[PDB]
């Protein structure tokens, strides 16, 4: 739709966003991440770590939301989805590795020392987030 | 604690948060409000609606959270609490319409037109949010 477009036009256009995720109490969890917006297949791709309370929260119930601000900083839109889990990055090119390698040109460019990320991913025990995009709402720009 | 004033001051240094509610099947809702924080008193005040979701999902269960960012646009501080709600503003006199004209005076001083604001608020079915601060978290700047 018009709408909706007008509203993953806020989140293709922005790399920053409120990640939530559900506590063991039921009650959310919120975060910031950064993330890019793949909108040939409707995918949203965070990088997160093992034992952040957003990954334990994940693997317990994989359902997440991302709200991202709009340019004028007032209006917004909300992706939600089921989320999907590499294993913790566990050596220096697993195909974890490899995707968050991929991720991180998405969203920041060439690396300054490759090796290096290589071996923090290991170290830090990352995990890339996939968010398959199944409902969007929100208050695009434009209205009230 | 140490770390609990550095994300307080974040809450205190902005005016609008994302507020997630949640729905009936479990999943957080999502949204921005604008808010007015009192540092004496810890808590957070938010003007909404009662035809939106996010008052249907708060009185259904009243726990609530908001995320404020840092200047940064990196740094946060989420505050939880357990939501009290007044009644829907129903007649332009009432105590709902009288806690929200404090509520909008706090935020941004005057308004133009106070008559038009009550009536504007009855037409919303506006409902005053106040919101004690039970625990905070986040990443201080
Ligand atoms: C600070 C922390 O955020 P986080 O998602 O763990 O990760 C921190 C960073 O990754 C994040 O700030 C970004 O900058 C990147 C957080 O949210 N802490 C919460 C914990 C909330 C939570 O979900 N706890 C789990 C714990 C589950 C368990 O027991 O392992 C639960 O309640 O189910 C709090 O202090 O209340
Ligand atoms: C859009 C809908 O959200 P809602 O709770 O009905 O709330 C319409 C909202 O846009 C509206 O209430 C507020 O977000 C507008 N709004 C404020 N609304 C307020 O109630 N209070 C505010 O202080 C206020 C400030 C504000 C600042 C920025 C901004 O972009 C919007 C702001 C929604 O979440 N739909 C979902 C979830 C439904 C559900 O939870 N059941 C869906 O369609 O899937
Ligand atoms: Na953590």
């Amino acid at each position: 739709q018009v709408f909706d477009d007008k509203l993953l036009a806020v989140i293709s256009g922005n790399s920053i966003g409120v990640l939530a995720t559900i506590k063991h109490d039921g009650r959310p969890q919120l975060s910031n991440v950064q993330y890019h917006f793949d909108p040939r297949k409707l995918l949203i791709q965070v990088s997160i770590a093992e034992p952040r309370a957003k990954t334990r929260n994940l693997r317990r119930d994989p359902r997440a939301s991302i709200l991202v601000d709009a340019d004028d900083g007032w209006s917004y839109a909300v992706a939600e989805g089921t989320a999907q889990l590499t294993p913790p990055a566990a050596a220096p090119d697993d195909d974890t590795v490899e995707a968050l390698i991929a991720l991180y040109r998405n969203i920041a460019g060439e690396h300054s020392d490759w090796d290096d990320y290589r071996q923090a991913m290991v170290t830090d025990r990352r995990v890339l987030l996939t968010l398959p995009i199944s409902h969007v709402y929100g208050l695009p720009p434009g209205m009230r």
